[PDB]
């Protein structure tokens, strides 16, 4: 009787329950005694429901208030010293590392102090907070906020729930760390020996809670390490493992971990975990590597897409699993955490009844691995088994997915349709000349505060409470405010706020043929923001015009320059659910070819300076060097280039870039006139150097766009001091790390205006 297995699960709510508390307690309308009753609250919730679902083995610890990179970084006490001199309570050291903190004395005793990068996680649209690790960084376990993995076992064991601990291993959390810069010279990875005891330590504890086994989560394999790690890890695993401890799962997933077989092969783990979802293929190698005990749990119901999965496809895979290494050590397993997809299917009234049968959400997948694996075992689930074969059959044959129009129209892509007319150097010139823009230019990269007004209004018009001339009544008044300001603070290149736009991906897929989308389909990001990323589904093409009525209106009530603002391919593609049948590569292009037409259609309506976001490219690169890599550069960029090649030298082309360990050699590839690089929050300290040769405009991000902290006046003169130090000013722009949607509006007022202020200094200096 073949067992089913989750790695986790959404934390976030079938109603955003969390977000909602989480910003509440944030906001000082919820106390600390509320936000931790509603965590329990969801935490029971999911649980139950994957026990009535069927799930043999079911997660704990993949909750988290925030993230749970941190939530180990709090666990084993790698908080850096300035965050600790304030008296905070454990959960607000917690949230300040998160996203800075900031209040000036009340009783209440006065803080100021920024936040910690943030970065995606993989190839994936989840963002962890980064450890950050100095010399004098002592490993204790933390008991001051509880050790929450434990109390959370007891949680569910109090319901009659027995869990599966998940906890990031060693090596993983330390060679996604950072040393922090009072330490540069330090090696995250240098610091196992440090850390074991504490791992150590926390196992025991759970043993004794009474931990059967534990998911200890090791995706670091997937990706090329250097010799000295891969090592690493039988000194790891060689300390933790005994009697006093759990047996571990040592569980990979999001790619191919062939390459670093040797580094495993001898470990005395309990079992392991793959993905057979994204590389099906590496099931006769690994399993070679199983030493007698263990167990291989195979990865089989995507953890990072919604398509409903083809049970006949997955169980021959776990069959061919169950021939190399015996029935009773195999179990059936999502691919990865569900966290990366939404919550219920169920909770979706609007999508063509067809469609929806082609997929399944966080509910739906738990059905999937219980059918599954009951499959295996003998059972019958005969009816079951055909329905799933009908949702293939249906969608395998659509007249939806197919557009000749489009296919056809790839074959127009070549160099020439992805080259400027002339090289940056003589495009500067006629832009100079056309918008006389001054020295240490300031703009910002598009979205103002989205307001709870904004939220209301655009829900009103969904649903039909107003008509559509009432809702571009408001819009208009909100882009008016949104400029006015803007021009009374100093601005040089403006924006319009995105008020119209749910999301930067979202506004998109709900106007391009091929895609569809959700109401209540939302996935974490980072912290408490969420996106509900659409879905492609067949052949992508744009009917109509997207973004010319609002940004016409925008330019039409200022004499200032103004961007348009679109979302480049790339990211399209990667922050939407990617198409089963073809590959990215194809979904790029049409994204490029159908991308164009509205970026000419902008030039040709008046829009003659224009943003095309494009912060997925780093993301989206392939997990390991290679074929597929080094294709991904091309490509990516070529599909880019195609939406933005058509247009004039004294057109102004910007792109953007953000949360990620960013490729300067690639974004260079985009020949992008003007380019926004996150640089503030992640407190990076090469990107000046890494960035030194880039040979188009360029705006280091000058402050922390997702902290409630207004910076001081000063701390832009520093940043700036800085950077002209290995950078010419006849280059550098002046702008914040990223958008302004999650901001409020007095932070962003003075903030911006110090900014302004700031550069107006060093523009009359020179
Ligand atoms: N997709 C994406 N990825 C990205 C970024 C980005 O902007 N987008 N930037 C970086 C960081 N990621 C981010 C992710 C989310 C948000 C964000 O601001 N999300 C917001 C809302 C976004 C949204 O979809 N807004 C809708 C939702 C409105 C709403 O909630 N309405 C209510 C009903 C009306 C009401 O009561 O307010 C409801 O549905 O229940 C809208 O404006 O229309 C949030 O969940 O806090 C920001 C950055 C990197 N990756
Ligand atoms: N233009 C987007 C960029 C987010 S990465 C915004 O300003 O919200
Ligand atoms: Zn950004």
């Amino acid at each position: 009787m073949v067992q089913s297995s989750v790695l986790g699960f959404p934390r976030i709510g079938g109603q955003r329950e969390l977000k909602k508390i989480t910003e509440a307690y944030w906001s000082g309308k919820a106390t600390v005694e509320e936000l931790l009753a509603k965590g329990k609250e969801l935490r029971e919730h999911n649980w139950k429901l994957q026990q009535k679902a069927g799930v043999d083995i079911i997660p704990s610890n993949d909750f988290s208030y925030y993230d749970q990179v941190l939530d180990l970084s709090l666990l084993f006490n790698a908080i850096p010293e300035r965050y600790t001199k304030f008296d905070l309570a454990p959960i607000d050291v917690l949230f300040a590392m998160g996203r800075g903190l900031q209040a000036a004395a009340t009783t209440q005793a006065a803080v100021d102090v920024t936040a910690l990068e943030m970065v995606k996680w993989f190839d994936s649209n989840y963002h962890y907070v980064r450890p950050t690790f100095s010399h004098s960084t002592e490993f204790k376990l933390n008991t001051a906020a509880g050790i929450k993995p434990v109390d959370e076992f007891n949680e569910a064991k109090a319901l009659g729930v027995q869990t599966r601990p998940v906890i990031l291993g060693p090596v993983s959390y330390l060679y996604l760390g950072k040393a922090d810069k009072d330490s540069l010279d330090l090696e995250p990875i240098s610091l196992l020996p440090k850390i074991l005891p504490v791992y150590k330590e926390l196992l025991q504890k759970l043993k004794e809670a009474g931990a059967e086994q534990v998911q200890i989560d090791e995706p670091v394999l997937v990706l090329d390490l250097p010799e000295a790690v891969q090592s690493k890890f039988k000194e790891a695993y060689d300390a933790l493992v005994g009697a006093d401890v759990p047996e571990l799962i040592l569980t990979t997933y999001f790619g191919d971990v062939r390459p670093n077989l040797k580094a495993i092969e001898n470990l005395p783990v309990a079992g392991f975990h793959f993905d057979f979802v994204r590389v099906p293929e590496q099931l006769d190698e690994v399993a070679s590597i199983l030493k007698d005990g263990q167990t291989l749990s195979a990865g089989v119901v995507d953890g990072r897409n919604i398509w409903k999965t083809d049970f006949a496809k997955a169980s021959a895979v776990v069959q061919k699993a169950i021939e190399k290494v015996g029935k009773d050590k195999v179990v059936v397993a999502t691919s990865s955490s569900l966290l990366h997809t939404p919550v219920d299917l169920e909770s979706e009234t609007k999508l063509d009844a067809v469609i929806k049968d082609w997929f399944s959400f966080a509910t739906q997948k738990l059905d999937e691995v219980v059918v599954i694996a009951k499959n295996v075992s003998g059972e019958d689930v005969s009816k079951q088994l055909e329905a799933n074969a009908a949702s293939i059959k249906a969608r395998s044959e659509s007249s939806i997915t197919n557009d000749p129009k489009v296919q056809e129209r790839l074959t127009t892509i070549n160099e020439a349709l992805a080259t400027r007319k002339a090289a940056f150097p003589e495009r500067l010139t006629e832009q100079k000349a056309k918008y006389n823009l001054p020295l240490f230019p300031t703009t910002t990269i598009g979205s103002f505060p989205q307001t709870k007004d904004i939220r209301i209004n655009r829900n009103k018009f969904a649903k039909g409470q107003i008509t559509a001339e009432e809702y571009e009544a408001f819009i208009n008044k909100e882009i008016e405010t949104v400029v006015r300001f803007q021009e009374e603070i100093g601005l040089d290149v403006l924006v319009h706020g995105e008020p119209e736009r749910n999301d930067m991906v979202q506004y998109f897929g709900e106007q391009l043929n091929g895609f569809a989308f959700t109401t209540n389909g939302w996935v974490q990001s980072y912290g408490s923001r969420y996106v509900r990323p659409p879905i492609i589904v067949g052949d992508v093409s744009r009917p109509k015009a997207m973004t010319v009525k609002e940004s016409v209106y925008a330019q039409s009530i200022t004499s200032k320059p103004m961007k348009g603002m679109l979302t480049g391919p790339v990211t399209i593609l990667r922050w939407s659910f990617p198409r089963d049948d073809v590959s990215g590569k194809i979904q790029a292009l049409q994204l490029g070819l159908a991308l164009r037409d509205e970026v000419n259609d902008l030039e040709g309506a008046g829009i003659t300076v224009i943003q095309v976001d494009e912060p997925a490219i780093r993301e989206g690169l392939p997990l390991r060097a290679g074929k597929e890599r080094s294709d991904y550069l091309n490509w990516a960029a070529q599909s880019f280039r195609v939406a933005t090649s058509g247009v004039e030298n004294s057109t102004q082309i910007h792109s953007h870039f953000c949360y990620s360990d960013l490729d300067p050699n690639h974004i260079k590839a985009l020949d992008a006139d003007v380019v926004s690089i996150e640089f503030s929050k992640k407190d990076d300290p090469n990107y000046i150097q890494e960035f030194s040769e880039y040979p188009n405009h360029i705006g280091l991000g000058l402050f922390d766009i997702h902290s409630p902290r207004i910076p001081s006046k000063q701390e832009f003169v520093s940043r700036i001091e800085e950077i002209l130090k290995v950078y010419p000013a006849s280059k550098f722009w002046v702008n914040p790390d990223c958008g302004l949607k999650t901001r409020g509006w007095p932070e962003v007022k003075e903030s911006l205006t110090n900014m302004v202020e700031a550069a107006k200094e060093f523009r009359a200096k020179y």
